[PDB]
Parts: structure tokens; C-alpha cells; sequence
């Protein structure tokens, strides 16, 4: 079959496609501390900066699907959004973070360069409409219990409120009780089902393990995908959630050398028409 | 081992647990028409009046998650409101209901006797405390991502927020892409995780299909279960959402006749000491 | 839809069909000692004699699928044989065992009533192919990795090798690795897929635990089928394999009088005509 | 944590690893006649010898476990061996295939340089065993329904029978009803669990669609393994099984030209170690 024409999604400067050199959307899961973000954040843009790798930074301000009610959740927004600034004006990051409630989507788009669609919340309708309406470019996570080939509805719904800056993230899908596998079909299936929207891979979260990152994360990008999203932390068992998929932070330039290279091949490669 | 000692949840007069006659929580997909929800209503009364089964009419007054925006969503909140009134002095019923968003949760507990908490919802820690708040019965949606084993968090996360009134509903599980199955296992292994809370069982969303309601359901009662979540329509084929697996309405007596005899004899039997 | 005509499979007197009282194919997992044979035996022919339960003695002469070579694989053809006979002549039972080999299948068929071919060997057809030329009533292992929808070529492939005896069994369905879940609904689809072959159902397998062979063997009852299959042993933690599964034979009792009342009850139930 | 050793399995002078160059084993899927074996044959062998491919020549010569009796199958083993020995002559070709009964082992191991353990029978203790004391190579076909933890019990089963010249080859995981994933973490913990026994990859069956070969062996690649396995023909449509699967004989070289250079490039990755 032909090979198809992959939409652009700019986040100012980058131009995120699925075949131009991948952006990495990478950070921490949550804004445990200013410091910690403002050390995590430095040697990403250090590492990107050197490799050549176009970058946005994430951390989640709050933690809205924890387990127990009193348990750590994160900043909050106020609060998120000050170190979230602080990060712009420091380092001149471009800023992704997930937003929870209809009433966070704008408030937040003034002040970050992408909003996220939680897996949970992917389906609900008046957020998506409230997170289309700000017109910020969106990351979409795709659910863990949604075939890729309906990842289509998802970018419609945004379009019919006026949004076309969608970018889907996958991150694993249902294998049994409390597994996930990803299906590497899935990225093919998504870029037809998308009309060629920008497929990124949250191998972290793919991981629900952390040692396994780097093999995971070759096997999406071997597909030809827009980027990829990790978490790091400078000692995963601390991380105040979802330490144990964290790529330890000192470990970010021997995996991002890599990465580039494999990316590098792979976007070089001709379309193989076989039918 | 030892059978466990069973919770049991009061909606008004009618004492659900595991172990006493089902509760039949049922009724519609959605608020399409007053008389529609009148007719419905009315039928569901009168056969459950005359087997002796005890009822709660279930609607949803909005579809929060459907796949596209411009689709039928149902009266909304101010409306649906109003019909469930009317349903109550009318005919007496208890309504159960979904809320989706925080805001809702009181404004609803106001007007019906259980709330229920959607399934891609179910882990939304803002939206748990808000209907905890509210002090009414609470449904939870099983999601279909969730093994079994882990439902003991939810009710904990209601109890922690002052609210020990969950009962639990079963609605498949993923099997591969855009498949449920149904774990029978899981009835028991809920009933542990949960110290004893009722399970009832969503046999129509279990079946995203409608000419097998009856076969899932008797499978389900046969574990002993405290309820079934069942809905209908006049002409399935006609309902505005998910009419694929509605059963038809003029069934619903054969249907829960037998229904009502096999749980009487299931609730009979005694406990067997396989260790 | 209208209610689908049942097939009659006969082993000797014993009708064995979806819509008559349920046949029990029951024993032990391997022919452990020709005393435990006879203990076992002895037991189930008399709780099934009291209950008035159709009845057909279940062990395996070898387990050819271990996971070590040199690890208990059962007494063989030759001794296993011995040991069947034996049974007949002292308590007149019907037999039913695996044959794993096309070599082995006639001689088996000359002394066992119902000759079973495993899950993993249920699509080689020379297999297929010998075991259907002895005539013998065939039980066919439904395997794991196979639809409920495909079970129709299995009892094709027999009728086209002239034998029209095969009665399915249920055994689980992969769920991610290594669990199995039961789908209710695929009892329904195998008997509309098989014509209306009779279709058993093997609880202990299924869990692959044991304290579970209840609920679920009263929740795959409920659904209509001919029979059930199940391993016991005096103390199944001792059992030479899936001991972890295996009913403890001092339950048998309590537990097929239950079965009974369940079966009965159903069986009596009329078709609902649900389109 | 450390790299680990990976061992060599040697077929012939082609040093099968999961550290070395990748070999190619493939050819077609039924030896369908000896002029498309020929022709076959003489087009992976001009392909490989030109691009500097390690190749080993794939066939069966019976499909033993089709969904039909009459239904074709083959050459059979004498018609079968004589086509693979003039191939041999012929072209110097290695050679694999497939073995079904424990008779078929050694007679086969006479003139193929590979014997293959079909998905289906890889738990058959006798048929490993037979397997195993040929000390031909051997190809093991992981089981769908098979955890890839697992694979070293069959690894050691062989060990325990005299043979340590076991390679491995992933085939997908059953993903609900009639569909297959593939696992890409399973790559690693076949690694672990075999010791470093070679893994390859059946990306052919895995897709049981064609149009999809080359992302999938891309990725799998990625993740740095032993070789590829691949079934091809002419005119994929008419091929006479698993025709939808087969790559188009003529893309054969861009393919496998892509290959090289990826794991030309994965094979030269630094190990990172992540704890």
C-alpha cells in the first residue's frame, strides 16, 4: 500500500510527525519538589540540548487516580503552575502535563504548551470539549481497554470542537489481570485510524520493569513513531509514585545516544509497498 | 474455609448482601422520553410487585462518554431530575443513577437513593470523596481494567471519605481488543477483597449480544450474588445507546421468574468447606 | 431464536445430551496405584448411585506433557489397562481416559468406554483421524488458544473420518499468561457452532484453586450443558498432579447433591425467545 | 544488571546467537511442489549470499493439523526428503523443518540439518525425547498459550534427553479470541530463563496482515535476537496455506536489505545497565 502523509503537530518549534526525528516528552511523574524539578529538568535540557533531540518536559501537579484518599497527590495546580514557570523562564522548556477536570483545561493551557488526556478520562466527552477549546496542542493517552483502531473517534471529537492538534500516546493495552502488553501493530493501526496524526509511546507507563525500558523502547520506535515519553527520577525507589517503571536520570544520555541513532536508521528507511 | 459474614447495604427498606434475595437494579440505558421512562418504569413495577423481587429503577439523565460530541446525550441533569421525581411519586420506586462529575454528586443524592460511579471514573479520587460526601448508597462500576482482587481499594477509599455504603457491580473484563468476558471467580474473589460488600452483576454492559442475557445471568446468580443490573427497552433496536444488548422489554417476565428461582434455590444452598 | 435440538451421545445406557440431567465424567487425575484407583472409584459409584447421577469414571494411564522427563508420568498403557478392566469387572462403570498417540487409540477403544483427546493435540488430524476409526465415543478437550466458535471443525473433522460420537469439553480460555478464564457465553456458542453436540465441562482444570470448583462448576451448570468433568483425590495436595486443583473426595458428596438440585432446576426451565 | 552470555548454537558454520549476526530462517510454508521449491530456494539464496545474510532454507512437508481431512497437506515425508535433498545439492542449502510424531525424528534428522517442534506439541515430552537423541539442531515453536518465563522447562527437558542445540522461536500470545500479540519484553525474559539460548522470530504466524511483516520484524529486531523467521511466496493469495501471512517473494530484498541495517546498528549497542 502507499505509504500515507503523517500530520504535523507544532509545539512552537517542533514539528511532532511521525516521520521527522522524534521529540522526546520526558520528565518526572509528579512535582515532588521545586528542586527536584529544577535538577531533573537541567539535565534533560543538558542531555537533549548535546544529542540534538527536541524536547518537552512533563510532571503531573496533581495525582488524580491514587488508591487511598490521604496519599501523596503532588502540588496541586496553584502551586504546580509556579514551578511549571519557573522551568520556562529558567530554561526555556516547552511544558506537557495532564489535566483532571473540565474547569483545570484552561487555566492550565495558559500557562503550559500541552495538555494530556488521562487514560481513564479519554472518553469524557465535556472534557474533551473544555481541553479542545483552550486550542493548546493535546496529548491524548490511549487506553489501556481501547482497540487502536478506534483512536479515530478520539481525534474527531477534538476536531469537531475546533481543536486539530492532537497527538495520541500509546501505553500498553489490557493483557489479562494486571498486566500490559503493547501491540507494536498498534502504531500502524493508529497512524491509518488517525489519518497520520503524531503516535508517541509512554514506554514508562508501558512498564506497569524500569530495566526493561530500553528494550521496550527500541521495539516502538523499530515502527516509526513522532516520540517518545519516559519518566526518570534520580532514584526511582524514592519517586513518589510509580517509582518502579522511573528510568534511573543518570542513565537518560547513554539511552537517549541510542535512541537517536536507532531513530535516525529507521526514519531513513524507504516504504516497502507490499501488499 | 469458613463462609464470611455478608455486608448488608439499605436502599430504604430493601437489605442488599450476597446472601439474601437479589435486588433487581434496573431500568433503561437513558432518559430518552418522561413516557418512555413512565412506560418502562410502570412494567418493571408491576412484574417485580407480582414475582416479589426487589427493585430499584435505573436511567442515566446524561451519556458522558459517548464517541462523538454532537450524539444524543440524554435530558441532562435538570431534567432527568424532574422525570425521577415524577418516577418516585408515581410509583414509589427508589432510583439508582451515574454521576460524572463532582458537582453532580449532591445535586443527584438530593433527589435519588444510590449513585453510581461510572467505571472509567472509578478511580477518580476527587469524585469518590464528593459522592462519599453525600452519605448516599453508592454503586460502583467494576472497570473493565480492574482485577478482582483490587475492589477492596475503592470501598476503602469511600470508607476513608465517611461513606461505608458501596455495593460493588460487576461489567466484564477485557478479552484482547473489544471483547468482554466474565470472570465468574471474580464474585468470590470480591466478596473477599471487600469483606463482604454486595456484588451485583451488570449483565447487559457485560455483553458489549442481548439474546444471551439470559444464560450470563443465571451464571452469575449461581455464584450467589446480592443483584442483577439489567436494561431494556420496548424495541432494543430503536434504544438511543447500547440498544445492542438491551433486553426486550415484554421479556422481562419469563426472564425474572426464572431468574427468582434459581437464586431461591442457589441462596439455599449450604456452604461447602473445600480447603 | 427457537430453542435448538440436542444430539444424544450414548455411552452404553447413558444418554449424554445438553438439554437431559447432567453426566458426571469423573475420577482422579492419574492412575496413581490400582488401591487409590479402587478407592475412588468404590466412593464415587456410591455417592453417584445414591444421587441418581449418570456416571463415567475419569484417570489417565500417562501424563505425556510434563514439564521434566524423568517426573511421574502414570503406570502406561499395559498396567493402565489392567487397572480399567478391573474396574468395570468389580463395580461395572463405564470408563473414560486420554490417548495421546495414534498408535495408541485402538487398544484403548478395546477395553475404555470414551476415548479423550487432549487441548494440545485436539487439532492433529491423524490423531483425530485414528481416534475416529474405533468407533469409540470421543470426548474432545476444548483447547485454551481456541474459540468457542471454531469446536464446529473439530466435530467435523470426526464425521468426515465416519465418527459422529464427540461430546466437547470446556476447559478455560487463556487470559494473558498464565491464567484461564471460563467464558459463560461460550457454552451457547459451541452448541450452536457443534450442532448441538453435548458439551461437559471440566472445573478442575479451569482452575488452573480448588476451594473455587463450587461456585464455578454451579455458574457453568447454570448456562444448559450435558455434563460435568471433575478430579478428586483423599488429599489433593499428595496428588501425583494438579493436586492444587483437585476436589477433596470426602466433599464429593455435598457437593453433587448441590450439582443435582442446580442441574434439575435448570432443566426445567423453558427457552426465553430474546431477539 | 550485567549483560548475559549468549550462547551459540551452530548450524553448520552459521553461528546461530542472540549477540551475533541475525540469521535468517525462512522459506515457504508446504513443500507445494518441486519447481516452487526451486524457485523459492534459488531467490532467498541469491538474495542472501548477496547481502551477507546467514540462511537456513524453510518448508514443511506436511501440515498435520489443518481444520479439514481432505483438505491439503503436503508432499509428505519420503516425496518431502527428496525435495529438500535436491535442494541441498543444488544450492548447498541448510535446511529446516517440521516434525509431528516421534517416528518422523530421526529419518528427517537424516537429511535436514534443523528439526522443528511445532507450537502444539512443545509440551510432548516423547516427541522431545525422540527429538532430542537425533542431536540435530532443534527449532522450538513457543506456544501461544505459553508464558515466556517458561521456556526454559523445555530447554532442560532437552538438556535432560542429551541435546543442548535448542533454539527458540517466539510465534505471539494469544490476545483474547482469535488474535495474537506479540510480546516484546517476552524477547529478554526468554533470554533470562534459557540461559542465552538463541531466540528468533516467527513474524509470519505471529501476524495470524502481510502488508504488517515489516514493522513487526522491525521491532522485534530492535530488541536484539538470534535471527527471523519467515514464510514467503510468489503470489501470497494462492499459496496453498497461510497465504494471507506470506511476504511476496519479490520484496524479499528490500526487506531483508532493511534488516540488515538494523540489526547491523542494535547489534553494535553498547549494553546499559539499569537497576
Amino acid at each position: 500500500s502507499n505509504a500515507m502523509e503523517h500530520k504535523i503537530v507544532h509545539v512552537g518549534d517542533i514539528p511532532v510527525a511521525n516521520d521527522k526525528p522524534f521529540t522526546l516528552f520526558a520528565g518526572m511523574n509528579v512535582l515532588e519538589s521545586r528542586d527536584l524539578a529544577m535538577q531533573i529538568c537541567e539535565h534533560y535540557v543538558k542531555v537533549t540540548d548535546k544529542l540534538g533531540i527536541p524536547y518537552v518536559f512533563k510532571a503531573s501537579f496533581d495525582k488524580a487516580n491514587r488508591s487511598s484518599v490521604h496519599s501523596y497527590r503532588g502540588p496541586g495546580l496553584e502551586e504546580g503552575m509556579k514551578i511549571f514557570q519557573e522551568l520556562k523562564e529558567t530554561f526555556g522548556v516547552k511544558i506537557i502535563t495532564d489535566v483532571h477536570t473540565e474547569a483545570q483545561a484552561q487555566p492550565v493551557a495558559d500557562v503550559v504548551d500541552v495538555i494530556q488526556l488521562p487514560a481513564f478520562l479519554a472518553r469524557q466527552t465535556d472534557l474533551v470539549e473544555a481541553m479542545a477549546k483552550t486550542g493548546a496542542v493535546i496529548n491524548v493517552k490511549k487506553p489501556q481497554f481501547m482497540s487502536p483502531g478506534q483512536v479515530g473517534n478520539i481525534v474527531e471529537k477534538f476536531a469537531e470542537c475546533g481543536n486539530d492538534k492532537v497527538i495520541l500516546c500509546e501505553r500498553g493495552s489490557c493483557h489479562g489481570y494486571d498486566n500490559l502488553v503493547v501491540d507494536m501493530l498498534g502504531f500502524g493501526v493508529m497512524k491509518q485510524a488517525s489519518n497520520g496524526s503524531p503516535i508517541i509511546f509512554d514506554v514508562t507507563h508501558s512498564l506497569q520493569r524500569r530495566e526493561q525500558t530500553v528494550e521496550l523502547a527500541k521495539a516502538g520506535l523499530a515502527t516509526g513513531i513522532a516520540g517518545l515519553f519516559i519518566e526518570a527520577h534520580p532514584n526511582p525507589d524514592k519517586a513518589r509514585c510509580d517509582g518502579p517503571s522511573a528510568l534511573p536520570l543518570d542513565k537518560l544520555e547513554p539511552f537517549l545516544a541510542q535512541m537517536k541513532a536507532l531513530d535516525d536508521l529507521i526514519k531513513s528507511f524507504a516504504h516497502i509497498d507490499i501488499r
